[PDB]
């Protein structure tokens, strides 16, 4: 799929996400335009090796079973390709959890530079919800 700004947006509040887990619904949003740019079909395997997966651009290493990863501890226990489809219904679930571990947000390294200490707030603005 290719999600527009709004479009790709509303669904958090339909997984959960918003004001979840002390981190509000829209802190989350702005990440989103640094991590696919609205779109799950976006991967690449990383100079680390370990290869990501979707908008939401995960790690085969530590979080899923492609396979070609060894060692990879894979919590998650669900195959990687279950985030890539357009359709998003179930593929919030370990994206919603990785914040429970107790880091947050900082397995999310973008978020870190490019939403922290700017205003997020103003990136999940626009939208009636
Ligand atoms: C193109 C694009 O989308 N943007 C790019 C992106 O592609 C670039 O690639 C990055 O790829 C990696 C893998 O290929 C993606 O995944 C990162 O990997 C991080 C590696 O440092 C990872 O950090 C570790 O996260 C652990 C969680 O599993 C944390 O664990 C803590 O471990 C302690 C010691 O390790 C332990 O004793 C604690 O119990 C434990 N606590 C928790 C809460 O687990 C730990 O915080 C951290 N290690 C350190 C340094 O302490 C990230 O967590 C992981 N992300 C996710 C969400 O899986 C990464 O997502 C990709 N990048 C981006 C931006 O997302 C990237 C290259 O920098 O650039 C992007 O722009």
């Amino acid at each position: 799929k290719v999600f527009g700004r709004c479009e790709l947006a509303a669904a958090m509040k339909r997984h959960g996400l918003d004001n979840y887990r002390g981190y509000s619904l829209g802190n989350w949003v702005c990440a989103a335009k640094f991590e696919s740019n609205f779109n799950t079909q976006a991967t690449n395997r990383n100079t680390d090796g370990s290869t990501d997966y979707g908008i939401l651009q995960i790690n085969s290493r530590w979080w899923c079973n492609d396979g070609r990863t060894p060692g990879s501890r894979n919590l998650c226990n669900i195959p990687c390709s279950a985030l890539l489809s357009s359709d998003i219904t179930a593929s919030v679930n370990c994206a919603k959890k990785i914040v429970s571990d107790g880091n947050g947000m900082n397995a999310w390294v973008a978020w870190r530079n490019r939403c922290k200490g700017t205003d997020v707030q103003a990136w999940i603005r626009g939208c009636r919800l």
